């Protein structure tokens, strides 16, 4: 039902999933003291975090994650737990085992489907009528640890890689009270069960299309492709570059 | 689904807002179909600003009763107002542009609680529930027809600052019904009960008063805790009931 007083909640986290976890911990009863976030440095999807950081005289580093800086932040906070929102390192698992409790992820997919990064797209690329997303507990690789909640968001066939990315922000967050709790109380959730999918760092497909794909696949790529400010996807035609409309 | 071309002007400020539009680009509204009337960017409302500006949507910042604002509104040509924290009286007139009308997230259980300081008056009265509504905005502040509420606990240990972020965290997840109500056409269910307002003002100059009961203390010290502003005063700062008793 509720959080155990004195909970210590580290949060490491980046732009509005962030602020909304710092909402809802405080929502929670969480002392604002007992509250630690690790971030990356204020850019324009970061400033709503920062600026309540500062506002409420939260706790916080930039430091970079393999730093000793940001261990030494860590350490002196003594966390119980940590939660990971979108933060955008790798975290190194020495910090992890700062808290007692284990930690949390937010990854926008069914794991083990979709390990890797871009999941949002890759889904829409393959034609997925169904994804999800999952909290998990982090162990010392990305998006491999026990699974504490998923649940299912159907992909629909207007979605665009940014319209699906916004979902998967808004509908996580229902669920992040109950996670949270999940974690206070010692849930040790389930191994990942299925078989994984991995995909590559970068953009897919270097956001060109390939005039050999089928026109499906072509509707599915640039859909994938539709992240605003960013340029859509590419067709080249006599060695040249023309954005698509989409 | 929402309607197709859907088009949806947000008049609002901070995180709900920030959210809001996150919630409409999940359902499929896209960016030239979102507008957004809000204030200056602050320290509350950077996050949305920063939005605005990565996406490109279009806003303004204008005076709700100015004539940039109007035109503002008038120029997108909204289906459905949302009204997520603004804070200011939106005009009719401006109002009556949107043909399916209007929603606003007010913080408490309406018509009770109408006004401002809603969840430190909560906490102060020593309310054990409160909760929130999303209602369809008429010319006036708080009194339009209800689409949507739910009850929030209030805790013995809730601050007004708790309390004013599980409102927050707790309305988010409700949006989405309340902007696929609107866009259906409910209705909603005009208010019933007693209505009571409460101002701006600071209650009691957050001076705790030695004659009342250590339940009462403790309500007043909880509903002037909301970092960064001073927390209670005794005739000195009193953020915890522990640190009152000591002080006596
Ligand atoms: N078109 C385009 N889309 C992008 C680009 N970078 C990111 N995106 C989209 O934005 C989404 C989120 O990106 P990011 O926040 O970096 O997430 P992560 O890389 O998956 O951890 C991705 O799933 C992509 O769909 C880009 O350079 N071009
Ligand atoms: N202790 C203290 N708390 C404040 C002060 N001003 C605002 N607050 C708290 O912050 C909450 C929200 O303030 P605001 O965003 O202005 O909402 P409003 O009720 O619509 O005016 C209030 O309900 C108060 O609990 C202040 O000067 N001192
Ligand atoms: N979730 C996830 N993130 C990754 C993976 N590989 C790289 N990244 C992150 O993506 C960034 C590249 O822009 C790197 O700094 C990593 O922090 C992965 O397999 N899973």
């Amino acid at each position: 039902m509720a959080i155990a007083p004195n909970t210590r909640v580290l949060v490491a986290g980046y732009g509005l999933p962030a602020e909304f976890c710092v909402t809802t911990l405080i929502g929670m009863g969480v002392e604002i003291d007992k509250i630690a976030v690790a971030t990356h440095r204020e850019d324009n999807r970061n400033s709503g975090l920062h600026s309540m950081l500062r506002l409420r005289n939260i706790q916080f580093t930039t430091a970079a994650a393999n730093s000793e800086e940001f261990y030494e932040f860590g350490a002196n906070f003594a966390p119980d737990m940590i939660i990971s929102m979108h933060y955008r390192s790798l975290i190194p698992g020495r910090f992890l085992k700062l808290a007692k409790k284990g930690s949390v992820n937010l990854h926008p997919s069914l794991l083990p489907a979709y390990r890797g990064t871009n999941s949002v797209a890759w889904v829409i690329i393959n034609g997925e009528s169904e994804t999800g997303f999952s909290y998990h507990r982090m162990d010392e690789n990305f998006d491999t640890g026990a699974i504490l909640l998923q649940e299912r968001i159907s992909v629909e066939e207007t979605d665009t890689a940014f319209s699906l990315f916004h979902r998967q922000i808004a509908r996580a967050m229902l669920r992040l009270e109950e996670v949270i709790l999940k974690l206070d109380q010692g849930d040790p959730g389930f191994a990942q069960l299925g078989e994984a999918s991995y995909y590559a760092r970068e953009l897919p497909f270097g956001g060109v299309i390939d005039p050999r794909w089928s026109e499906v696949q072509i509707d599915r790529f640039i859909r994938a492709m539709f992240f605003p400010p960013f340029p859509p996807a590419v067709l080249k035609i006599d060695g040249k570059v023309y954005y698509v409309p989409s």
